[PDB]
């Protein structure tokens, strides 16, 4: 009144007595209820959210007086949809506050009087936990009423006779309620329980109002849709239900994914729909997102879902296994050609083009084939683990390039391509007989061992050499002239095969060389200790995920649109490219 | 398991390393005069079993390449060591029962 | 009898029992149905041989495997034509071997299989 805080305090306490009669000076001063005096400088918070913020067991009876006062002031529109101006909040209209307090009593009254239902809480606080905001709910009261597990209000807020919000209404990221409802989904049992419950509630509701298209069709700015978003964000709880979405109601049955084709006594053949799991490369697919993405948290169990594990195995049986064996054998023969070609590469020095013999022609063919596969690899590398593959392509190209010029002393790259070629060969051999644990062990020890050791390796070179010059001005290592490299090799053999002469061929030098020994030995023991604990027996899952990589890697290779497609399905009333799965149950 | 994992690497490096070797020499350290690779094979047989390899110090790529076979050979043995320990399974107390019967 | 390869000899009795409705099965049997029907079809071979369900290839065995105690009781105790439990099939399984062909290590599956398996022996022995 005289000062804003007393008005805020009066409404907060819920005392309508002193609130009465304030309208007198409002009319006398012709001051609108939304004037600057009623709004904070920074937040601009209005009496409505302040009154609603202190909800007293649903007994905040000061709201209708303000609503009545607002009507008297002649400015009721802006009063209801009062937007904050902060960065830590924004557009948080009174509707947002009312719903969030989990009190539909005033929400319906607020909506009935007319409130901006399409309010957009486009604030920093409202962004995902990764982007600095503490709570993301779709940035809509309908989505806010959805995420917060408020079934009655979402029912009313979309079934209210007054203005209502369409569930398709998008947001800054285009999430809509469905994507947002997946943005709050958690692997916890209770969280997934209401999310999947209410998520189904929304689709059934949206379908009935708008039978033309299901709500999942609308794509977020990233372009995912709920199932993909649950797939990309690793929400196993929701995801494992979405694929198994069966709706009994015929009018809303079409928006299902797990049909029931037939049963022969105790054997059931559920006809899963996978219109999204495999687009034949026409559009992004859940399966590609689920394996070719690292941010996924629950990959191992997500693949376990029914029409995913079987789907990958189906590709394995046809056009996934034969093309794998065609790859190992064809590629292995390519390297063997490279190995033999390098070995018999024209001797006698200066081999620009010495091919004037029958066997020479065979060698020429070997070089040509390796040259061809060298550049063929280049196209498939640029077209898109390919690192080693990319290095192979350029190096073999580099080799033939120098050879074609007839320039000597540049078989170095050619041979170094070979070792990489067989290092590249680790990929295919991994996918069979549960191999590749060698590969995982190699990389994990690769980075570690080198700079732990080389740190100690050079640590002692200078440390031990400097102690050495005490006896000698540089004999045992280098008679005359000051080098330390021969000392380096001395240590290289001290542990590898021993046989170190040292200066017996003064005691500190003996003590110091003892440290490098014991330090070197235990580091090897610790390295041995690290490796044994790091094996983990493959966890039985890395192969599964890694194996699935091969099948999909092959599929994207050749044109999928050809007759390499999973099973088809009926035309209408149930033209969806469904897939069949059969499970036997005696219950 | 062990035989063709190793012999694959064993002969993989013979030709790979010999071909890099002929850069310095038309075939000395392994075979003075005349072109053989078998003596190189034995050279690797002792490089890990008991070391004592003369190499051509008795150019750098040959030094780098022979480093790969070493580290590749060592970890494969470690992986073989890793495979065996996990494969023991303490007999599961059942294989003997079935085998005894 | 059907003439497919994916089905064969699947007389109306097979369908009636499989739907787990003895109401029409008894009516069908009473009117006179070929109880010794032989579902000698591809679908009916074991899961290893391409068929999804093997049950002995007999309505009596089909009524046995599918955990249908009342129908197997009637189908062998019905005053009209009845099937002898010893009646063999393509593989000579009879109900007992077939009843073991659907047996599973699962607790519930073994529960009725062993239950009904005993039921058959007691019944066969008395006759
Ligand atoms: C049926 C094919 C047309 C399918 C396609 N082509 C090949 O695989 C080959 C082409 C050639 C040419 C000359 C010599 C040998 C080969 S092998 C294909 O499959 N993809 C295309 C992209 N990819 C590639 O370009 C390499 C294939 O060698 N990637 S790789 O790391 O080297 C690899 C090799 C074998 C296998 Cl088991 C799995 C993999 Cl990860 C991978 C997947």
């Amino acid at each position: 009144v005289f000062n804003r805080p007393i008005l805020f305090d009066i409404v907060s306490r819920g005392s309508t007595a002193d609130l009465d009669g304030l309208l007198s000076f409002l009319l006398t001063h012709k001051k609108r209820l939304t004037d600057e005096e009623f709004r904070e400088p920074s937040t601009g918070k209005t009496c409505l959210p302040k009154a609603l913020l202190n909800l007293s067991n649903g007994r905040n009876d000061t709201i209708p007086v303000l609503l009545d006062i607002a009507e008297r002031t002649g400015n009721m529109r802006e009063f209801i949809n009062s937007p904050f101006r902060d960065i830590y909040y924004r557009g948080q209209t009174s509707l947002h506050i009312a719903i969030e307090r989990r009190c539909k009593h005033y929400v319906e009254l607020l909506v009935a009087q007319g409130a901006d239902v399409h309010a957009q809480a486009r604030g920093r606080f409202f962004q995902p936990k990764d982007e600095g905001g503490y709570f993301y709910f779709g940035e809509l009261p309908l989505s806010l009423a959805a995420c917060t597990n408020q079934p009655h209000i979402v029912n009313y807020l979309t079934e209210n006779p007054h203005k209502k919000a369409d569930m398709r209404r998008q947001d800054s990221r285009g999430n809509t309620v469905l994507h947002a409802l997946v943005a709050i989904a958690d692997n916890t049992r209770e969280n997934t329980k209401f999310v999947t419950k209410m998520y189904d509630l929304l689709l059934l509701k949206c379908s009935r109002l708008f039978p033309d298209s299901n709500l999942e069709t609308v794509l977020n700015n990233d372009g995912l849709s709920p199932l993909m978003m649950a797939a990309k964000t690793g929400k196993i709880g929701v995801f494992q239900h979405i694929i198994r979405r069966e709706v009994t109601d015929e009018d809303t049955r079409h928006l299902s994914r797990k049909f029931k084709d037939w049963a022969y006594g105790p054997v059931y053949s559920s006809l899963y729909d996978l219109s999204s799991l495999d687009t034949c490369g026409e559009e992004v697919s859940v399966l590609e997102i689920l394996v070719y993405n690292s941010k996924i948290e629950n990959r191992h169990e997500m693949l376990a879902v029914e029409p995913i594990n079987e789907l990958l195995r189906d590709k394995w049986r046809k056009f996934g296994a034969v093309s794998f064996y065609i790859n190992v054998v064809s590629y292995l023969c390519a390297m063997v050609i490279f190995t033999l070609t390098a070995y018999y590469q024209p001797l006698e020095g200066t081999p620009p083009y010495p091919y004037r013999t029958t066997v020479d022609y065979l060698r020429l063919a070997g070089e040509v084939i390796t040259l061809f596969t060298g550049v063929l690899f280049f196209f498939t590398s640029i077209k898109d683990f390919q690192l080693l593959y990319f290095i192979y392509s350029v190096l073999v190209v580099v080799s033939a390039a120098l050879y074609l010029a007839g320039i000597e002393a540049y078989l170095a790259v050619m041979v170094f391509a070979l070792v990489l070629g067989w290092m590249n060969a680790l990929y295919f051999t991994r996918g069979l007989k549960l191999t590749g644990t060698y590969s995982i062990m190699i990389q994990k020890i690769l980075f570690k061992d080198l700079f732990r050791f080389l740190l100690v390796y050079l640590l002692f070179m200078i440390g031990y050499a400097s102690a050495l010059v005490t006896l000698l001005n540089p004999p045992a290592c280098r008679d005359s002239e000051t080098f330390s490299a021969f000392l380096l090799d001395l240590f290289k053999l001290t542990i590898g095969m021993g046989d170190l002469e040292m200066l017996s061929s003064i005691l500190l030098l003996v003590t110091y060389i003892i440290l490098t020994f014991v330090l070197l030995l235990n580091m090897l023991i610790a390295l041995m200790g690290e490796t044994v604990g790091q094996v983990s027996k493959e966890s039985k899952h890395i192969w599964k995920l890694q194996w699935a990589t091969t099948i999909l890697d092959i599929e994207r290779s050749f044109p999928v649109f050809l007759r390499k497609a999973f099973r088809s399905g009926e035309m209408v009333t149930v033209r969806r490219w469904c897939f069949r799965v059969d499970e036997v149950n005696w219950s």
